[PDB]
Formats: C-alpha cells, sequence, structure tokens
C-alpha cells in the first residue's frame, strides 16, 4: 500500500504488499505498520482509533483518523 509518511528524526511512503499503515497522533507520526496475524489490528479504509494510534489497510488511510 501507499501510505502517509511523517517522522520528525512527498510526505508518502510506498510499503511491502503486505504491509498496513499507521498514523500517531498534533500529528506525531505515520508510515509503514508489519504487524500480521491479527486481522482484528487494523481497520480497512478508515484509520479508527478505539495519544490517537491507528492503523488501516487502503492506500492513504492513514492521513487522518476517526474516533
Amino acid at each position: 500500500a501507499l501510505c502517509a509518511f511523517k517522522d520528525p528524526y512527498n510526505g508518502t511512503i510506498l510499503c511491502s504488499k503486505g504491509s498496513t499503515c499507521y498514523g500517531l497522533w498534533n500529528l506525531v507520526k505515520q508510515g509503514c505498520w508489519s504487524h500480521i496475524g491479527d486481522p482484528q489490528e487494523c481497520h480497512y479504509e478508515e484509520c479508527v482509533v478505539t495519544y490517537r494510534f491507528c492503523c488501516c489497510s487502503t492506500d492513504l488511510c492513514n492521513v487522518n483518523f476517526t474516533e
């Protein structure tokens, strides 16, 4: 997937085919999420916070979050 990218240490990053996207919020960090084996961990097209962290599966899904 293509994910939004932010690392405080064009603002996107190409992640491997099996990866998801994450965001951490002010925005702190965004990039590739690599966990596998838990389909409930990351949502699909929405980055949903259930700090404010979420991971999601579709291109640029990590640009914003919902609660």
